[PDB]
Parts: C-alpha cells; structure tokens; sequence
C-alpha cells in the first residue's frame, strides 16, 4: 500500500473542522493556510498549473481539478484554488495543452490533472505525500471547461462537479449524470446563452442527482471568474458544495437548502432539488 496520513481534524467520517458561519464561507479564505506547488507544462496529459493544499488538518483530503475555457489561461479560474484549499481540499488549477482545446479534450485533461495529484501523493519527495484520498474527487470548469467537467462526470466516478458558464455542443450523456452538480450560470451570457447551455444542462440531469442552478443577475460569460464581483457568494456555495459532496459533510446542507438565494438582487435565479440531498 501507499502511506496515507489520517485526518486529525475529522469526525463522523470525513467531516473536517468546525461548522462555520456564513460570513466565513463568504470570506476569501477558510480556516487553513494555503501552500502551493507549481506544476510545469511538462506534466503528463495537461498544460501544468498550480497545486494548492493545506496540512494543519492532516490527510484524507478530497482532490479537485479546475479548468479554464477556450482561448483562456489558469488565471481565469485560479480563485477556486486557494479558496477551496483553505477549506481542506487539495486543488489543482490548470492550463490546458493548448488554449484551443475543445470540451471533450478538456475533460481528459481534468482527469489527467486528478491523476497527477494522486501520483504526487505517492511520491515521498512531494509535500502532498499521503495527504489525499484518491477515492474522493471533484472538478470545476469554465465555459468549454464547464462542458468538459460535465462530460468527465459521465466517464469517471466524480463526487462533485461545478460547471461555470458551461458550453457544450452535440450529443451528450448529461441525462445520466449521478455526480452532484452545481451549475453557475451568468444571466446575460452571450457566449454560452443560458437558454441553450447552462439551464438546459441543469434540466437534463436526473432528479435524484443532487443539483443546483446558481444564476448571477446581469452576468456576462466571465461572471464567475477570478476577480469578478460574486466571488464571495459563488465561493460560499462552492465551498459548501464540495464540503457536502466530496467530504459527505452533512453539516453543510444547511448552507445550500432553504435559503431563497434569488431574493437578492445579485442572484437572478436559484434552482435546487434539496429534497434529494
Ligand atoms: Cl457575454
Ligand atoms: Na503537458
Ligand atoms: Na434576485
């Protein structure tokens, strides 16, 4: 076997840390200090990126890979890295092999990036040696990368998916997705119109699969990217989503359900099937 460091801040399975306040979830950082490892483009199967991780709480950490869109780089999605790592996930934000790569290719690169992290967790020279649980993985993607994230869920066992402003064209198996999926939609999107992409994909996913549709009022296609004005609230729901579905931490259902999120002028629509969480 490979050495795995126990979680030393866990109970009730993988429930890590204390229950936060909503304002803590909305903050730019959770309770843990974020460390980073640069991954060069020489990495197998993707264009490199950055591993974000924390060590205070020990191991058994879920793994998350995050991918950008067409003609875009890691910075567009990088905010998810430190945000989620600060809550006890090992998170790799990536560049793609080329910026022109299409959704199904981006799905394979998310898969490769997960596997890269797993491989490093078995490498005695890596800071993340023994830190991760290869059995608990999630993905996040923007635009064509969001399409890729949904595609990957149909090809690999994925514990949680966050497609943001997703774009996908053609035949798909989204009608069979069993991974808990939180779609972030940008209301005014002219690149991946929600009526064609995000909303349709949400509606396809099985009723028994936990899901959410978080639509940012007036948002452009870029509305969920690094530095945009909804990092606070998108990150609140995203951290809760990954806690609930990667860590199986049911203390976090309260942050996702019964909230009437679209009462805020910032949120044009919120859908969920909370009765199936
Ligand atoms: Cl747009
Ligand atoms: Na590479
Ligand atoms: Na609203």
């Amino acid at each position: 076997s490979h050495m795995m460091v126990p979680c030393s801040d866990c109970s009730n399975g993988f429930e890590r840390g204390q229950v936060p306040r909503v304002d803590q979830l909305e903050s730019s950082r959770g309770p843990y200090s974020v460390k980073t490892i640069n991954v060069s483009r020489l990495a197998r199967g993707f264009g490199g990126g950055t591993i974000h991780y924390s060590t205070e709480s020990g191991g058994q950490q879920g793994i998350i890979a995050v991918v950008p869109g067409y003609v875009s780089y890691e910075s567009s999605i990088q905010w998810w890295g430190p945000r989620l790592a600060s809550w006890g996930f090992t998170v790799i934000t990536i560049n793609t092999n080329t910026i022109y790569d299409q959704p199904d290719n981006r799905a394979g690169q998310l898969s490769a990036a997960i596997d890269y992290v797993i491989d490093k967790s078995k490498d005695r020279t890596s800071p993340i040696y023994g830190l991760v649980d290869p059995n608990r993985v999630g993905v996040i993607g923007w635009s064509m990368g969001g399409g890729g994230s949904l595609k990957l869920a149909t090809d690999r066992k994925i514990d949680a998916v966050i497609p943001q402003a997703p774009w996908y064209l053609g035949l798909n198996r989204f009608s069979t997705i069993t991974s808990p999926t939180m779609i972030i939609a940008c209301q005014a999107d002219a690149v991946a119109p929600v009526s064609v992409h995000a909303s349709r994909f949400y509606n396809q996913i099985p009723r028994t699969t936990p899901k959410a549709y978080f639509e940012i009022a007036l948002g452009s296609h870029f509305c969920a990217n690094t530095g945009y004005p909804s990092e606070d609230i998108l990150g609140r729901n995203g951290v809760a989503w990954m806690k609930r579905f990667i860590d199986k931490d049911e203390r976090y259902t309260q942050f996702l359900c019964g909230q009437n999120f679209d009462s805020s002028l910032r949120v044009s629509e919120y859908r969920d099937n909370c009765s199936y969480y």
